Order: C-alpha cells, then sequence, then structure tokens
C-alpha cells in the first residue's frame, strides 16, 4: 500500500504499488514508475 506519487528513490520495486522502479543511474537510487 505504497502508491507513491512522483518517481521517488527506492531500493526494491515493491517500494511502489506500480512496482516498476528503475535505477539507470550511478547510485542505487531507483525511481518509482
Amino acid at each position: 500500500g505504497d502508491c507513491l506519487p512522483h518517481l521517488k528513490l527506492c531500493k526494491e520495486n515493491k517500494d511502489c504499488c506500480s512496482k516498476k522502479c528503475k535505477r539507470r543511474g550511478t547510485n542505487i537510487e531507483k525511481r518509482c514508475r
């Protein structure tokens, strides 16, 4: 029950209801899509 708004930084996909968070950056900071 994590239906976050903006593509916030995460570690695992589960982080968001949309469970589509990606880290196509340097840091693990995965954004929430």
